[PDB]
C-alpha cells in the first residue's frame, strides 16, 4: 500500500476503462484515497503516456504537489471522499450511454434487478453546474449520500466503492444499464420497472450473499 | 472428458464470452453436466483470475464441494439439466440486447430465419422471479421445454445445447436476433415476421443438413 | 494464381470479415472464381479452424469435390457467377445492420454519394425465398443484373466484385451505408437523399479516378 | 520536423483512426501543413500498406508530385489551411454518427459542455457539392471560418487543429458528441442544450486552463 502501488492501479484502472469502451473522449479521470487525500491522475497526458511519477496527490486542503497540475476535475473527487467515509476509489467518466441519459435529465430506474448494486432503486442525475466550481460539488456530494454512483447533467458519470476493481465494475455496470434504458425508451414511454418491494428483496439479498 | 478438461472449456468458454461482448457486466455464469450433477463456474472471482481448480462441481442433490462457493445463480443451471436431457451445457449472461428485449417482457418473434436455431418459431420471455430462487427455476424450466434458449423478464438469457461450442454459438446468435429486432422495432411495429410454414420448412431443412 | 494461394485468400477474407464485425452468428460464406466452376468455404468448420484444404472446389456443373461438404448456400454463389461475369469473388454475410434493413424489406437510398461504389443509386432487396433452393438463386440473379451488392429479404448480404479485396471492402461499405440508414430513420421518414442527376455526377466521377 | 517524421505521424493517425472505429470504409485521409503546401496521404492504397514513401506533398499551386496519386479529396485540405492559418493538421473521415447526423442536414448544438472544443455552441454542417470540387472546397472554408470542425452534408466529417494528435482528439470527441446528439434525438425532439451563457462560461474557463 506505499504511493507506488496505489499510483500503478490509478494507470491500470485508466488503461481498463479506455479498454472498456468507458472512456470516450479521453475525459476521464480517477482517484484513490491516500494519507490526508488523494491520489488523482494529472490534466493534460494522454492516458498511454502515464508513469507512477505523473500521479498527483492533493492534501486534505486542497493543496497539490509543486510541479504537477492535478485532473481539472479534481475538486468533486474531493467532495465525494468528504461525502462518503466509506468510499476509497473514484471513477469519473463521460461514458456515452450513461451521458446521454444525462443530457435528458433523467434518472435511471429500476428496469433491472442490477440498479441495487449501487444502492438503492435507481441512479440519480445531479444538476448541472460549470465543470471544476464549487457547485458542481455540492451537487455531486448531496446525490452520493445514499447511492454510490450519479450521473452529471450534460457531463457525465461518477462512481465509488471501496477499491478501483469494485469502482470500475460499478461505473461499467451502470453504463449498461444506462444502455438498457436508452434502447428500451426508444420503444416505449414509460419502461417497465420492478417494484419497490421487489428491489427490497434484492437489496436484503445482496447484503446476505 | 476427465474433469480438468472439462474446466478448461468452460474457462475458455467465459473468457470468449467476454471477448464476443455477450460478458458485460461481470455477470455471466457456465455450467457442463457432469456425472451425477454439474461443473459451474465459482461466485466472486473475476473471469480473468479464474483457474481450473475454482470450477465447482454441485451434486445431483444440489450439494457444492467443501471451500468453493457455486455462482449465485447455479440453481437455474440445475432446473436446466433436469428439464432438457439432452442439453450438456449452459451458457448464461446479461447480453444487452438479449436484456433489453427482456425488459419490454416480450419474446422474439421470427424476423429471421435463423430463429429455429433455439428450436421453433420464437426466443420465449419467461416472467420474472427473484434471482437463485426456487420460483425463478420453475420458469426456467418450463420455458425450456420446447426450446434451447430463453430470456428471463428484466433479467437476461440462458441458453443450453449438447456441448459449450454449440451452446455459446447459440447464445450469440440470440443476441443477434435480439439486436436485429430493437432495430426494426424502433423504425416500425409489429415487425415483418416470417409464417409459420415457412419456419416449418427451414426447420425441417436443418433436421436434414 | 494456383488453388493454394487462392484458398489462404479466402480464409484470410472470412478472418478479416470476423474482425470487422460482419460475421456475427459464424454465418458468412466466401467463394472465388475457378477453372470452370468456384471455390466456396465448406460448411460445418468454425473460421478459426480453417486451413487450406478444407476449400471445396465445386465445377460449373455443381458437382463438389469427394468427401468435402461445401457451405449450404453454395447455389446462390454459383448463380452471381453466371450472372454477372466480371464478378470474380462473392462475399456473404448476416451483417446486422445490412439484415435490419432486409427484414423492413427496403431498398437502401442514395443518402450518401458512396452508395454508387454498388452501381447505382440504391442497394435493392431480394424477396425471401428458402435458403439453398432454386428459388433464393433467381431472385439474386435478377438483383444483380445491375448491381454489385444486394440485401435478402429476412436474411443479410451478397456483394460481389473484380477480387475478394475489393468485395470485402463493397460489403462492409453497404454495413456502413445500412447503418446510416437505420440510424437516421428513427429519426425521420423518410430520410432526405441525393437526387438521381447528382448520383450520375458520381457515378462518372468515379468512372473517370 | 524532416518530411519524413510528419509522414510516419500522419500513417500513425490513420492506423489510430481505424482503431478508434473512426474510418469506417477506407474513406478518411489526413494531411499536415508543410512548406509551402502540405502532406497527405495517397489514393487508392490501404491503410496498413502505407510506408513513408507513399505521403505526397502537394505545393501552394495545387500541383503535387510526380508518379504520385494525392487522395481524392485533397483540395478541401487545401482550404482548410488557406481558410484557418493556425491549424497545422488536418483529419477527415466518414464516421458513422458524424454522417448520420449530416445526412439529416443539422448542426449539433450544446448538448454537452464538451462542444466548446470546436470554438463555439455548435458544430455547423456546410451544405452538399460533389466531392473534389472548388465548389465543396468552398463551403468547407466558410464552415472552418470560427470553428475548428464542420460537417459536410451527406459526406462526413473535417476537424483540423495546430497538430495530428489534437486534430485526432477533436474528430473523436465530435463523433461522440454526434452520437450523443442522434440517441436522445430519438428520444425527445428537440434535445435539451446548454444556453449561450453558460457556453461563453466554459470557453473562457477552457481559455484559462
Ligand atoms: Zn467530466
Ligand atoms: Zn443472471
Ligand atoms: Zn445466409
Ligand atoms: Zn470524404
Amino acid at each position: 500500500m506505499e504511493r507506488n502501488k496505489l499510483a500503478r492501479q490509478i494507470i491500470d484502472t485508466c488503461l481498463e476503462m479506455t479498454r472498456l469502451g468507458l472512456n470516450q473522449g479521453a475525459a476521464g479521470n480517477v482517484s484513490v484515497r491516500y494519507q490526508d487525500g488523494m491520489l488523482i491522475t494529472p490534466t493534460g497526458i494522454p492516458y498511454e503516456k502515464l508513469t507512477e511519477s505523473h500521479i498527483v496527490f492533493i492534501d486534505g486542503n486542497g493543496k497539490h504537489e509543486e510541479g504537477k497540475l492535478p485532473s481539472s476535475e479534481w475538486r468533486f473527487h474531493m467532495a465525494a471522499y468528504q461525502s462518503r467515509p466509506d468510499a476509497n476509489a473514484v471513477v469519473h467518466n463521460h461514458a456515452v450511454h450513461c451521458t446521454a441519459v444525462s443530457i435528458l435529465n433523467r434518472s435511471i430506474p429500476a428496469i433491472h434487478y442490477m440498479i441495487a448494486a449501487a444502492g438503492g432503486n435507481s441512479i440519480p442525475c445531479a444538476p448541472y453546474a460549470t465543470f471544476g466550481t464549487r457547485e458542481l460539488s455540492e451537487h455531486v456530494a448531496l446525490a452520493l449520500k445514499n447511492r454510490k454512483a450519479t450521473l452529471l447533467q450534460h457531463h457525465g458519470l461518477i462512481a465509488c466503492e471501496v477499491n478501483l476493481e469494485k469502482a470500475l465494475w460499478l461505473a461499467h455496470e451502470v453504463e449498461v444499464l444506462a444502455q438498457l434504458y436508452l434502447t428500451t425508451l426508444a420503444i416505449t414511454d414509460p419502461v417497465p420497472v420492478l417494484s419497490d418491494e421487489e428491489i427490497a428483496v434484492v437489496l436484503e439479498k445482496f447484503k446476505t450473499y
